[PDB]
């Protein structure tokens, strides 16, 4: 079971704030 996918979902959001 890979609970890494969801970490990728949130990670992009964080970079959106820094780069927005």
């Amino acid at each position: 079971y890979s609970d890494e996918l969801r970490q990728r979902l949130a990670a992009r959001l964080e970079a959106l704030k820094e780069n927005g």
